[PDB]
């Protein structure tokens, strides 16, 4: 599913994640901008052979099992392609425990060089939140 932004924007409110870790509701918009453009199923191959999957590009690596990330963890106890479904639920409660696991945001590469320090109310701007 593609996203519209406000769209988005309500859904993530709705799932608990707006102040969440003292991150306003425009930085997990843009997050999601940055990381999948809205798709939930955006999916991107790393280097290492772990892969990132779906609206928060959560990576397979540390908090979901793919079965073919040898040697990797599995924090969130999810299969990653709860990860890339229509309903942002796996997503966001996965998010929640990576921006609780001590580095914030900055969890998030596309946030940290795209999103932080800006002005990331424009993401939720007009939106009948």
């Amino acid at each position: 599913k593609v996203f519209g932004r406000c769209e988005l924007a309500a859904a993530m409110k709705r799932h608990g994640l707006d102040n969440y870790r003292g991150y306003s509701l425009g930085n997990w918009v843009c997050a999601a901008k940055f990381e999948s453009n809205f798709n939930t199923q955006a999916t991107n191959r790393n280097t290492d052979g772990s892969t990132d999957y779906g609206i928060l590009q959560i990576n397979s690596r540390w908090w979901c099992n793919d079965g073919r990330t040898p040697g990797s963890r599995n924090l969130c106890n999810i299969p990653c392609s709860a990860l890339l479904s229509s309903d942002i639920t796996a997503s966001v409660n996965c998010a929640k425990k990576i921006v609780s696991d001590g580095n914030g945001m900055n969890a998030w590469v596309a946030w940290r060089n795209r999103c932080k320090g800006t002005d990331v109310q424009a993401w939720i701007r007009g939106c009948r939140l």
